[PDB]
């Protein structure tokens, strides 16, 4: 179904769709979600129009698992996901973008973390992430431009594509070992809260349509 709401969901099977317009204050416009199928894969589109607060974000219009049962990183084996994925629109200032935070603390609130994980697949405009620039990095076999920087107390790690990646599949634990293994990242004492897709939209027009999103922690 549809809806423009602020927090407005749709919920199907294992999946969460979300209109989600936390920064909606920061300029005029709207934003509205479309769950199309929920049934074994995920199909939804966001829709939206912004103007104003040129560089804050608006909103994360976003798809999710559910996660019942935290676990630490280290323990998962697999965090196997697949996206498909177009933009459509006018002077489209936004990103599409894989959202997980994690915390030492099982407990903590789902929504932010002790660390935030962002795979950015998706870029339009002249837009760019918290923080600075650590280098290209390669991970599960694509190179990502790496960004590091600070969201209040939340450490944000956001690992950004080298073109508009479309059509993708990969493995969210091949992120969390790559920074195990080489920026101190404790994988071992942090929880996965959440794990989650969407588009983060600062100006412009534009529908972002998921023709099909799959993830799962096994
Ligand atoms: C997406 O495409 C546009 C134009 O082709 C480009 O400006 C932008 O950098 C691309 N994003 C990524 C992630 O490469």
């Amino acid at each position: 179904q549809t809806s423009c709401d602020q927090y407005a969901t749709f919920s199907g099977n294992g999946y969460i769709v979300s209109n989600n317009l936390w920064g909606a204050s920061a300029g005029s416009g709207f934003g509205c979600v479309t769950s199309v199928s929920l049934n074994g894969a995920a199909s939804w589109h966001a829709d939206w129009q912004w103007s104003g607060g040129q560089n804050n974000v608006k909103s994360y219009q976003n798809v999710q698992i559910n996660i019942p049962q935290k676990r630490t990183v280290n323990s998962i084996g697999s965090m196997p996901t697949t996206a498909s994925w177009s933009y459509s629109g006018s002077d489209i200032r936004a990103n599409v973008a894989y959202d997980l935070f994690t915390a030492a603390n099982p407990n903590h609130v789902t929504y932010s973390g002790d660390y935030e994980l962002m795979i950015w697949l998706g870029k339009y405009g002249d837009i760019g992430p918290i923080g600075s620039s650590q280098g290209t990095v390669n991970v599960g076999g694509q190179t990502w431009t790496l960004y590091y920087g600070y969201n209040g107390a939340m450490q944000v790690y956001s690992f950004v594509a080298q073109s508009n990646t479309t059509s993708y599949s990969g493995d969210v634990k091949n992120f969390f070992n790559y920074l195990r293994d080489n920026k101190g990242y404790n994988a071992g004492g942090q929880y996965v809260l959440s794990y989650q897709f969407g588009t983060e939209p600062f100006t412009g027009s534009g529908t972002l349509n998921v023709a099909s999103w799959t993830a799962s922690i096994n």
